């Protein structure tokens, strides 16, 4: 599976970080509260806990379900 460019068009179902942690759902505020929601980023495709890049950083990322690690980049190769 892979992303093109900075991955803002990535709409795949990857949901694991580079260290093997599970992504938190974007509509969830636990374990991490955040403002990267569908309402604030309507074009980012923030559904379920899939790796996405709503704030146009270098590549897809996600908040993690580990209480101690707020967010990490996705386990996903560049195409």
């Amino acid at each position: 599976d892979c992303y093109h460019g900075d991955g803002q068009s990535y709409r795949g179902t990857s949901s694991t970080t580079t260290t093997g942690k599970k992504c938190q759902s974007w509509s969830s505020m636990t374990p991490h509260r955040h403002q990267k929601t569908p309402e604030n980023y309507p074009n980012a495709g923030l559904t379920m806990n899939y790796c996405r890049n709503p704030d146009a950083d270098k590549g897809p990322w996600c908040f993690t379900t580990d209480p101690s690690v707020r967010w990490e980049y996705c386990n996903l190769k560049k195409c």
